[PDB]
């Protein structure tokens, strides 16, 4: 009994319509693009060419809404690689002391993972993934909405699909706003920080040694230097390959062509490790760029009137610079938070409210995390009336400085600090008294000199074929 439709075939329609499949009859997803039997790139991801890491906190939650996908993608190739203990990383406050495993993260390519959910998802014969459909309107009223009227690309003719929920994730481009400004409701408050960082990628063969328990390599920018936030990431993937990824606000942006791609993980970041590393690798692919990186935020259960029946989630709510990786992880949360609302309230009046509600607070430390990084940098604009980023700016960036260095020499600090940078734990478990003793007791490991680098990893990194 009752009906789903789901807008959007990516991450988040996917996750939604598994669990959603789980309370309802019958879910329909409609997206305008088309879907390879592979994984392989799609026009309706173009991310999916820049690293995608995703977190243990959402990895937890996919593996939860489909069950065995985690193995699936370590069965296909991806790496499971432990935080902190396969990170070599030079953060804002030096290099992080590689103490054992506190949380970790999954590296495949994004057009891997997008397949091997996609397919998990459809295991279900009740969810039908209707392809190459556009959106045309919201049926119903600003009272309630019932469906929505569709456009099959291929013959043209327009038909109406009934829903007692509908649920938009069509992603950073959502047409979301026309559409409830078709239905008459008010324009919602939107909240961005732009940076304007760019980001620059190429696919690299790793040395043959190297396919397999290689660690993420990652050269962070100084945030509280008053200069242009550059960034370099490493990452392994299925197939033997690195996706290498580089980055720079407003003013120290990468290059588009392959030689200053090079120099830029040399010379643009604070550490030219990442462009030691892929000097020992052969290209494969050549420089992608793409601007789509503001922190934007749609404050919709903040709207006078909502409708029955209609939920927003996915980066269709809330959007991140990607430079912290949290975006897969908060779509993934608020579906739990959808769930959650489901078992509470069925379908009665309300229901969509009460999501939308929940789903704010869902990706508000994601929020938080990237904005509060962004705000400083030079030339970033913004618009915001939240006074973490007014008025508390300074105050919160003391505090987060503190634990930031501590954390990259006591354990006890680190592991508390991971399981909120991977979403695995909320803000306040920064609060523990646990925590602020160990900030305060101080660092227990030297800071190190040079990159953390394992000698049985850096051996991997030739081949000795010259070598009798
Ligand atoms: C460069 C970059 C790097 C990133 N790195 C990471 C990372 O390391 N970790 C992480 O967790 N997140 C990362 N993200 C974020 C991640 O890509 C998104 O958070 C995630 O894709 C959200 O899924 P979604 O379903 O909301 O949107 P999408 O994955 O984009 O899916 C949207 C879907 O809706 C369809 N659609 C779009 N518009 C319409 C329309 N008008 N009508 C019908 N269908 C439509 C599209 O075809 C697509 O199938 C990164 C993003 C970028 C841009
Ligand atoms: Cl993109």
């Amino acid at each position: 009994t009752r009906s789903a439709v789901v807008l959007g075939g990516g991450m988040a329609g996917m996750l939604v319509s598994s669990m959603l499949a789980r309370h309802v009859g019958s879910v329909t997803v409609i997206d305008r693009d088309a879907f390879p039997a592979g994984p392989d790139l799609r026009k309706g991801v173009p991310q999916a060419r820049h690293a995608h890491i995703l977190w243990s906190g959402g990895a937890r939650i996919v593996e939860e809404l489909l069950p065995g996908t985690t193995d699936r993608l370590l069965g296909a190739g991806a790496h499971r690689i432990g935080i902190p203990d396969g990170q070599v990383s030079y953060t804002a406050y030096g290099w992080q002391h590689r103490f054992p495993e506190a949380q970790f993260m999954i590296a495949c390519s994004r057009a891997l993972l997008d397949w091997t959910v996609r397919e998990e998802t459809l295991r279900e014969e009740r969810i039908a993934l209707v392809e190459k459909t556009e959106v045309l309107a919201l049926l119903g009223d600003a009272g309630r909405v019932t469906g929505v009227r569709v456009r099959d690309q291929e013959s043209g003719e327009e038909r109406e699909v009934p829903a007692d929920l509908v649920v938009d994730t069509t992603g950073r481009g959502s047409p979301s706003k026309r559409l409830l400004a078709e239905l008459g409701l008010p324009a919602p408050e939107e909240e961005f920080v732009d940076s304007g960082m760019v980001y620059a990628t190429r696919l690299f063969r790793a040395p043959e040694a190297a396919a397999t328990n290689f660690p993420l390599v990652s050269v962070h920018a100084d945030h509280r230097a008053g200069r242009p936030g550059c960034n370099a990431v490493l990452m392994p993937i299925e197939d033997g390959r690195w996706i290498v990824t580089v980055s720079g606000t407003r003013g120290g942006e990468p290059p588009a062509d392959d030689e200053g791609f090079a120099r830029f993980a040399r010379d643009g970041v604070r550490h030219p490790l990442v462009g030691e590393l892929i000097a020992k690798a052969q290209p494969l692919t050549s420089v992608e760029r793409s601007r789509s990186t503001v922190n934007r935020r749609l404050h919709y259960d903040r709207l006078a009137t909502w409708p029955e029946g209609l939920v927003v989630l996915g980066d269709a709510v809330a959007a991140f610079n990607p430079v912290y990786g949290h975006g897969m992880s908060a779509a993934a949360h608020s579906v739990l938070a959808l769930r959650s609302q489901l078992g509470q309230r069925a379908f009665q009046p309300g229901l969509a409210r009460a999501a939308q509600r929940a789903i704010a607070v869902a990706v508000d430390d994601a929020w938080v995390l990237a904005t509060s990084h962004d705000i400083g940098y030079p030339g970033c604009r913004t618009q915001t009336r939240d006074p973490r980023l007014t008025r508390h700016a300074g105050e919160r960036q003391r505090v987060t400085d503190l634990v930031g260095l501590t954390a990259t020499r006591n354990q006890v600090v680190n592991r508390a600090a991971v399981a909120l940078n991977t979403l695995s734990a909320g803000m306040a478990s920064m609060q523990d008294p646990a925590v602020m003793a160990a900030v305060r007791r101080g660092p227990e490991v030297p800071a190190p000199t040079e990159p953390p680098l394992r000698p049985d990893e850096v051996a991997r990194l030739v081949s000795g074929a010259g070598v009798t």
